[PDB]
């Protein structure tokens, strides 16, 4: 069934436009969230293991995702190897720091080996253009469909060095907004300039940001 961001298919209304929606109206741990208070906690570091690979960029109406046919590109947290699926970006930004909302979002995917999702995300201010996302720009495709990128991609390089995150849980940003999925919001903001988040959006259709859902019990550690 169709969803979108204006109109009456908008998130408002994800709940109702089928059963298997629903948990998008009657979750109590959905994203995005705006990320005021917060507890100062020890968190366990991040472990990169990103590295080129030949992946493939697809619009859906949605979003401009980067998808991962092959595995090898993990991230470990606390012992356990989290598989890269796919990134993916938002413009403006889901989630929010303080009531602020930044020009564009990405999501990098995660599964472990037992199926249990994890998303990173990156959030980038305005400023100068986004020289390592270019490859991605250069060709996305302006509308519906899959190209399949020439040039290995090394997301290595959309991730900074310095890697402190807000840790919650919550849910798919999309339908069917199942939770149980772990966020990991990274302290350190990129950067892309007005040229890319006019394009993403050009291509995409529209703003495909999710309102900010209530923490309710949640606590975010930072
Ligand atoms: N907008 S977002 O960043 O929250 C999303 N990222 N991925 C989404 N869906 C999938 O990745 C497929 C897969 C299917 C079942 C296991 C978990 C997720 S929504
Ligand atoms: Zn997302």
């Amino acid at each position: 069934t169709h969803w979108g961001y204006t109109g009456h298919d908008s998130p408002e209304s994800w709940g109702n436009l089928s059963e298997e929606f629903r948990l998008c109206s009657t979750g109590k741990n959905q994203s995005p969230v705006n990320i005021t208070e917060t507890v100062s906690g020890k968190l366990p570091a991040i472990k990169v293991n990103y590295k080129p690979s030949m992946v493939d960029v697809e619009n859906n109406g949605h979003t401009i995702q980067v998808n991962y046919p092959e595995g090898g590109n993990t991230l470990t947290v606390n012992g356990r190897t989290y598989t890269l699926k796919q990134f993916h970006f938002h413009v403006p930004s889901e989630n929010q720091i303080k009531g602020r909302t930044f020009p564009m979002e990405a999501h990098f995917v995660h599964l472990d080996e037992n199926k249990q999702p994890l998303v990173l995300a990156v959030l980038y201010e305005a400023g100068k253009t986004n020289g390592r996302l270019s490859s991605i720009w250069n060709v996305m495709p302006m509308t519906a469909g899959k190209v399949k990128l020439n040039q290995p991609f090394d997301a290595s390089t959309l991730l900074p060095k310095r890697l402190k995150y807000y840790r919650f849980a919550g849910s798919l940003t999309t339908p069917p907004c199942t939770e149980g999925v772990s966020w990991l919001v990274l302290k350190t903001y990129d950067h892309i300039d007005q040229a890319q988040a006019e394009k993403f959006t050009r291509a995409v259709g529209s703003e495909n940001n999710r309102p900010v859902q209530p923490l309710n019990a949640r606590v975010v550690i930072e």
